[PDB]
This record gives structure tokens, C-alpha cells and sequence, in this order.
């Protein structure tokens, strides 16, 4: 304007002026969102704790003449191509001594945000310098799709298998804050992770372009095509926010449940919400809930009703789409993990009308509850992927289906296909897994096929509710008295039994990784068998609390009994 | 009957009996179907080659006192469970001195085939037996789901996550002959690779169930659930048989491009249509024509043109699905090859209504040729993943697409999804793959970004025919001049062209594994660099035709140089 405060920043930089016209943050000023947004993290956990800005760096990236990323300080906007990155290092409750990560954007004033050959080259460098480091890579995404011109298609490939690739090695998520177009789009979903700024479409082809090759204004706006009607409820945008700062929040949330980098252990971060106390909130058979009050506990009149994991924890996601089960991060008296449910409350879908059919007309789709339907097969597969990939967390399942839905329609739109990813899923999980039937839960014969812990029983065991109930058709007694499941608990014991579990379980998986790397070459029964030979004879195998706390007591003495092992070279 | 010319099967044994009132064949009756269907093999590839019935064995398997399963020779109804297998060795064209894979059935006489612990843990058993040698496995599929009593869950979990794992291990496939349900419904589709014979469902829960949950007579007969109507045009079942023995010849022909066992050779089967020919049929642009022209040839009235595979060599597989592409095995001068075609005329999708819905009505769904949907996208990421796993097939795409479609409808459908996935199969590939854009085809900047080579630079190279056209929206010259192409050829020389080149890459990645397995710990780059050194100084590097033929006269010799790199032993 004309005599403001301090230095007009869209002067000395007017490039921050178009982005804000463009209706999104401008790329050189993201780092400063992700600054606020750990503070406000911090402020919600210890709401005294005393914040340094050496808390939290944010050093760009850029190619030297090897064409290799190092760090450097210089004023914004002097970026040569319309691709920019950070590698950021940040303290936080799970990581006090900081956690670090890269984020990479399109520069929406450069060419507006165009992909260009330059900035796929770059966008690749980045992924693989991310990788190497097993640093989590947060994708900006604003952008026009690929760019054009007469006076670039082969980098459009090398970033899209990058992306690929990047899932299954490190956390990927992404942020659509202002469109993403062509090869941008799929990005978004290779990454899986993503997060739509309402507002801010995710399409291939725009509306203009497809009105002129339908030859009729069909479309009014690319909100039609891309917007988070159309994504959120599609499940390709795991969440949505109603501005940049909302988005870099959530990112920043549900990276707090991430290891800092692969391999390393699950960020523990213990609150008030203590692992010692009962389940309050307990279903009834003759009276709806909301499965999420069984989880994270419910607000009530006569005070508050503590759910099975912590109290604020539960962190939803692909809550717009599949409504059927709910899927979700929380913690277990501090340990981080998925958590997947099932919704008893019949699901309303409600299906808009292809704008491009006059014969097209709004249809709405009725969803039983505790019925699996080709949406929430999928939903369960993809959130158990999700889990494993780059989150690398433990998880459990509150199995509680009828089975799955027979009919003609839901036979016809391929079932059977997205019931089988889930086995694919678990057979593919390398963490600890529990499956768990609520107490007023049942698991048909239908379902039980696809969430037997048999199916992988390397990290799978399940266990049932004293007041559930389970068979082929239509007793947990009965269930221990066959092997097919470990035991049956208590619903209000249910927190303190698998706290201590899950604790128990991650110490011996940790010391039967260490121990796949000495010899190599050995069966797990026989890895596992050789651990707990190192227990005192007094231990009792079965206690679980007992096991984890003598093992986290014994860390460095049984780390030398592993590289004590250096005998393993054998010819 | 009252006597017969020979003696009565029916009565020696009245299972056999049953099975036939069942609608399909006694499983002790299988074993000679696949002799005849071998014997009309051999007459197919060589109607003058005498057989005898040595070229035929078949050896029932079954559990000892350990449970581990031997080849015994015991008269038929024996069986003492519901699960039948036979371990087989066979004289193929592909394999005359002989391949073996394992049959595992269900016996529908033996309590309505249903699924019972032991049947499980006899299923379980002999798909390891089949993946521990890497013989493929063939599933019969006659059962009525799991069993049932008062007078068995935790089997249907097993065997669902084996079979998940075999066909990432060896080659799967199921034929459906009487009826599939529940865990037999999972197994189809684990399983992948299914038959289905016309009239046998493929379900989940039966019709008279449904019609009782429903509280109303809906469903007819279960065809409506799991008839070929649905799983066919599904792509749950690749292909569909008239009876069990047609059921069975397409499962032997099938498995005529597969390798004996995992990781051996594909199997060459060189047929009268040799390498060295033009190609006839060639594309119009002002005419309509069938993609599967270019493939396998026409036959026309002037004579016979033929394609760029070998005649008669194209089998066609998920035809029924996604009629957008098309995909199939077929031989290129006798080298055994997935092949993915764009089928350029519109396709029209016509979807039955809803029985369970008075307000549902049947619909028409209109898909353009040469443009991506979710389904065509889905089945094409499919196609690359059952060429890869268990097949391990090399690939060629005649790449031919404008793009995906952005519309609503198929933007909600989440053709995002199912594009990505291509993008992962690719990531996965593990043998040479070959994308060829046809004379008249095109490949926009939409289709270009899940096809281009630097996803996989391992696997993936691209050609352009000289009168193709390629760009971001709307040259072969101008993209071989920017490297994004290995270089453009003619139609007519194509076959040619390829059937060297892909023989010259089979030759040198055989070398590049064995490397492998040597050092262990080398750079591709590395690898084939060495490997290429040993060629003579005289020998054109890309001269495909001599690399080839050098390395098949020096095979023994190149042998010698590899284990002759013992000093890899490093410390």
C-alpha cells in the first residue's frame, strides 16, 4: 500500500502478491506456517513449556555444480525454477532433540507452478535425497499440470515411479493448496497421504477443456471435477482444511505419531491420560453408539468417559469416504498406533449426479452397518497399508462385522477384489498387529476369513471380548478352547492388558530385528526362542509387563549378548 | 444302468454319481481330463508326432505319519477328506522332456465339498509343496463354503493368506467347475488367474439367505449373484469355459507360456509363422479396425494377413471386463510375451439393474476408445501385475491413448486410484518391457505419465512408429532428439526388429542375475557394463541380432568367466 508498519513484503517480493491472488500461501513463507504450527503443537502438550526459535530451522535446498542438494541461506524468490524445498529440523513432544524432514513445492508465481523438466529433475533429487535419509517427504502441491509450449514428458514418469517408490520407503504425505493438475494430480495419490485445502481442486483435464471437446458448457467450475466433493468422499484426500495454516497443523499432527526416520522405534509420547485406569464408555446391545466414544471416550453430562486409548489422541482420517469403518492414529498409554473400527450407525452415501448425463439423477445408497461393502473393503485394505508404509506403526482391528455384502450390486462392483487386498495388506504387515472384538461385537464366518490371525501369524493374534460372540453362522470359552485365538478379556481391563502387550511386543521385535541382522539367516521361531532363553529363569514368558520391563532394563547388556554373537561368521 | 459293455464307474464307485447329478466332473476324473486336453495340445502343435502314455503321469498326493505329502497309487474314493490333489509331469510342445505342477480339488461328494480343518491344513500343505519346488498351482474349485455343525474358522485364514503369498510366488489359477462360496469365493480370486465354467457361481453368501435377511423372494438362482453374467464382466473370472474340459484346455494353454518353474526361462515354443516377415495388417486413419488385427492378423478373402505376433499364438485373457484394452499372451517368433492393446472402438458398457431395487433400471455406459476409465485403468494395472507374478513374462503395450477422463463421473469413480496403480505395477516389473506406440496411434501428455520408460529404466524402453505422434496435447524425430525414446521404427519391420531385440535383452538380463547371485552387491549399471566388456572388441553393442547370437554360442563359456569370479569373496 503506501506507509505500512514495517517493509511492504509484496514489493520487495510482489511475487508473494500473485500467490495470495492465486488464493494460496506463497512458497518462501510455508516454512514460517510450519514454525507456527509446531509452536501451537508444543502449546497443547505443556502449555508452560518455554519456546526458542532455535527450535525450529528451515534451510532451503538447491543443486550445486555436481547437480547435489546442499543447504543454503539466501533471500526468497531467487529461485531459478518453479520448484522449491526445505529440509526443516524441529524439536517436538515425541522428538524434544529434534526430528527432521523435507518439504518440496511448486512455486505458483513461476510459471504458475508449471512441470517443467528442470523441476521434475529437481522434485526426483529431492525424493531421493529424502530416502537416503529415511526422512519424511511433505509434497506442496500447487501447480498447473505439466508445462507447454512452441517458441518435459519424461520427467513427468521419473517423478510419478519416484513417488511410487517413496511410499513404501518413507512417509509421504501432501498438500494441495492451490490446484493440482496432470501428472500433479497423481502426486497426490502415489504419495497416498493427502490433505485438500477446501477449495483448492485435484483434476487431470480442466473444465474449460472439457467442455470444448463435450462441445457444451457442462461444467461451471473445476470444483465439480476435483473439489473435496468429489476427492474427500472419494478417499484420495485423506482430510481437508479450510486454509494452508489448518493443513500444515494437521501434517505436522499426524506426522507426531511417525517414527523421526525409517526404522527407528514409534514415537512414544505419554499424557496426563496415564496407562493405569478402566474403560469407562461400554457398549450396549439394545441402545446406538458412536464407535469413535469406545475409542477415544465421550463427553458426558455426568463428566467425561474415558474411551480405550488416550484421551485426545484419536486422530481420524479418510473420514469422508467409506463411512462404514473409521480409521484413525491414537495412542496406547503413549504408544502410537492405527486403529481401525467399525461403524454400527447405517451410512447415508449420497451420490451427486454425473452433470454431464441430463438421464443422470442424484442417487443415495444405504450402507448397513457392520457390513463390509466394496467401499470400506478398500477403506480397511488401504488404511492397513497405509499403517505399515512409511508410518511403520503397530495397529488393531475392533473386528466387529457381520460379513460381507453377497448381494448382486456389491457382487457385481467387485467385492471380492477389495476383500482379498485386505488379506494382501496383513500378509504384508511388519508390525505388531492386534485383533480385538469389542463387547458387543460379533465376527461371522464371512469376516472372520479375511482378519484371521493365521493369516499372518508372525505379528497377528486376536482376541475376544468375555461378552462378544463368534462362529460361522447363527462363546469365547469355546474360542480358547481350539487355539484360534490367545484369549478373552475384559472390556474395562481391556486398556491396562493390551498397553502392556503392545509394550512387551514392540521389546521383542526390536530384539528380533537386531538379531536378523547378526546371523542373517535363521527361522523367527528360532530367533524368538533364542531371546527369550536370555530372560531369567524366573521371568514368566507369559507376564507380559514383566518381560518389557526386564528387556528395558537389560538394553545395553543384552546389546552386548547380540554383537557378542560375532561368531555368526561362519563358511 | 443293466449291463454294460464295460464295467460301471457309477457303481464301483457311486460318488462318481454324484458329482455328475452336481453338474460337474468326479474329481478322481480330473487327472485324465488334463491327459486329454495335453494329448490335444501335442495335435495342435504337431498333428503327426505318435504319443504315448508315458507322456503322462499323474500321482495322487497325501499326508504320511508326519503330514508331510508323498505320491502314492491307490484306487479313487479312497480319499478321507474332502480335499483331493495330484502331483503331475507332463511332455509339453514347450517342455518335451516334461514340466510338473501340482492339482489341488475339492470333492463335492465328500460332504457337499465343504471346507473342514482338515481340508484347510491339506490345502495349506500342498500349496507350500507347490511353492517350495516353484510349480505352478491349479485349484478346482467345487465346494459350498465352509463347513458347518453342532453335533474350522482359523483354516479359512490360512489358506486364504497361502494363497495370497503363492501367487506373488508361482503361478496361480482356479477353475471354478460347480460352485465357489464363502473362503472357495476368496480362494478364486487370491488366486487371481480364474476359469469360471458357465452355470457354476462364484458367491458369497447363497440366494435363499439373502432372500431371508431381505425378508423378500429377490434372487432367483445364485447366477445372479456369482454367474459369469457378474464375475465375467467383473474381471473376477479372465475367461469363461462351456464345460470342465474346455475349463482345463484353457488352463493347459495357458500355462504353454509359462516357465516350468519359478525363475527358469519362459518357454520358447517356435511354430510355422517364423521371425523373418513383414508385417501385413496395417492401421488406417480414416478406418475403423480391430486392435486385435495388429496383434494376432486378419483373415481376409484375398488371403491371410498377418500381424505382428506369431498366428494363432494370441490368448486372450479378461475379455470379458473393461473391454477398453485389451490383453493376452502371444509369441513373438516363438518367445512368449504379455501383450496390452488399446481397442479403438467405443465400447458399450451395459450394466443390469439392481434386482434388489424396484427404483433401479439397467444402464448403458458409453466408453470412448483410446481413453483410460477406471476399469480399463484397473485392468491394465492388472494385466502388468499377472504378467510379473508367477507368469514372469516380458511385455509389450502398443501404447495408444489420448488420456484419462477427467469428467466427474469418473473422476468420482477415483480413476486417480486405479491409474496409480499402473504406475506401481510398472515399479514392480521384473522382466524386459517394451512400449511401442502403433502406426496410428498417439500418446498425449495425460497417458504419457503412466507409461513412460524412466518409471522402470531397469525394465522400460520406448519406440515410436515414424507415422505415431506424441506430445503433451495437441514428432518420433523430435523425441528420440531429447532422449526420451530409444528410437521410432517402421510397422512392417517391427516384428523383425523386436523379436531381435527382445531376444538380445532375455540373453543379457539371464547374465545380469547370475552376476547377482555372485558378488550380490553391484550397481545394475555395473553389472551389465562387465557383462558387455566380454563381448568381442568386433561386436556391435547394439547390434541386438549379434549380441544375441555371440552370447547363445558362448553360454558355457560366459559360464565359466562368472563362477570364475570366486574372488567376489570379500571381506
Amino acid at each position: 500500500p503506501i506507509a505500512t508498519p514495517y517493509p511492504v513484503k509484496e514489493w520487495l517480493q510482489p511475487k508473494r502478491y500473485k500467490a495470495h491472488l492465486m488464493g494460496t500461501t506463497y512458497v518462501y513463507d510455508f516454512p514460517e506456517l510450519f514454525r507456527q504450527a509446531s509452536s501451537s503443537q508444543w502449546k497443547n502438550f505443556s502449555a508452560d513449556v518455554k519456546l526458542t526459535d532455535d527450535f525450529f530451522i528451515s534451510n532451503e535446498l538447491i543443486e550445486d555444480e555436481n547437480g547435489e542438494l546442499t543447504e543454503v541461506e539466501r533471500e526468497p524468490g531467487a529461485n531459478a525454477i518453479g520448484m522449491v524445498a526445505f529440509k526443516i529440523t524441529v524439536k517436538t513432544p515425541e522428538y524434544p532433540r529434534g526430528r527432521q524432514f523435507v518439504v518440496v513445492a511448486n512455486d505458483i508465481t513461476f510459471k504458475i507452478g508449471s512441470f517443467g523438466p528442470q523441476e521434475d529433475e529437481f522434485f526426483n533429487k529431492v525424493t531421493e535425497y529424502a530416502r537416503k535419509r529415511g526422512i519424511p517427504r511433505i509434497y506442496l502441491a500447487a501447480n498447473s499440470g505439466a508445462r507447454i509450449g512452441m517458441a518435459c514428458i519424461r520427467g513427468s514418469g521419473l517423478i510419478a515411479g519416484a513417488t511410487s517408490r517413496a511410499y513404501h520407503d518413507i512417509f509421504t504425505i501432501t498438500l494441495v493448496t492451490c490446484r493440482s493438475v496432470g501428472i500433479g494430480a497423481y502426486l497426490v495419490r502415489l504419495g497416498q497421504r493427502a490433505i485438500q485445502v477446501e477449495g483448492q481442486p485435484i483434476i487431470l483435464t480442466g473444465a474449460p477443456a472439457i467442455n470444448k471437446m463435450l462441445g457444451r458448457e457442462v461444467y461451471t467450475s473445476n470444483l465439480q471435477l476435483g473439489g473435496t466433493q468429489i476427492m474427500y468422499n472419494n478417499g484420495v484426500s485423506h482430510l481437508t482444511a479450510v486454509d494452508d495454516l489448518a493443513g500444515v497443523e494437521k501434517i505436522v499432527e499426524w506426522m507426531s505419531y511417525v517414527p523421526a526416520k525409517r526404522n527407528m522405534p514409534v514415537p512414544i509420547l505419554e499424557t496426563k491420560d496415564t496407562w493405569d485406569r478402566p474403560v469407562d464408555f461400554t457398549p450396549t446391545n439394545d441402545e446406538t453408539y458412536d464407535v469413535r466414544w469406545m475409542i477415544e471416550g465421550r463427553e458426558t453430562e455426568s463428566g467425561f468417559e474415558y474411551g480405550l486409548f488416550d484421551k485426545g489422541s484419536f486422530f481420524e482420517t479418510l473420514s469422508g469416504w467409506a463411512k462404514g469403518v473409521v480409521v484413525g492414529r491414537a495412542r496406547l498409554g503413549g504408544i502410537p498406533l492405527g486403529v481401525i473400527g467399525v461403524e454400527t450407525r447405517t451410512v447415508e452415501n449420497l451420490i451427486p449426479a454425473d452433470p454431464a448425463n441430463p438421464n443422470s439423477a442424484e442417487t443415495l445408497i444405504q450402507e448397513p452397518g457392520q457390513v463390509w461393502h466394496p467401499n470400506s473393503a478398500f477403506k480397511t485394505a488401504q488404511a492397513i497399508n497405509d499403517f505399515n508404509n512409511g508410518e511403520q506403526l503397530p495397529m488393531m482391528i475392533l473386528a466387529n462385522w457381520r460379513g460381507f455384502s453377497g448381494g448382486q450390486r456389491d457382487m457385481f462392483n467387485e467385492i471380492l477384489k477389495y476383500g482379498s487386498f485386505i488379506v494382501d495388506a496383513l500378509v504384508d504387515y511388519k508390525q505388531p498387529i492386534i485383533i480385538y472384538i469389542p463387547p458387543t461385537g460379533e465376527l461371522r464366518g464371512g469376516s472372520w476369513v479375511v482378519v484371521d490371525p493365521t493369516i499372518n501369524a508372525d505379528q497377528m493374534e486376536m482376541y475376544a471380548d468375555v461378552n462378544a460372540r463368534a462362529g460361522v453362522l447363527e462363546r469365547s470359552s469355546r474360542m480358547v478352547a481350539k487355539g484360534v485365538i490367545s484369549k478373552e478379556l475384559e472390556w474395562t481391563e481391556a486398556r491396562r492388558f493390551f498397553f502392556w502387550r503392545l509394550r512387551r511386543r514392540l521389546n521383542e521385535e526390536y530384539l528380533i530385528k537386531r538379531l536378523s541382522h547378526q546371523v542373517g539367516e535363521a527361522s523367527r521361531l528360532e530367533k524368538i526362542a533364542r531371546i527369550r532363553s536370555w530372560y531369567p529363569a524366573s521371568v514368566d514368558h507369559e507376564d507380559d509387563r514383566q518381560v518389557a520391563t526386564w528387556i528395558e532394563e537389560n538394553y545395553k547388556t543384552l546389546d552386548d549378548k547380540l554383537k557378542g554373537l560375532k561368531l555368526e561368521s561362519f563358511a
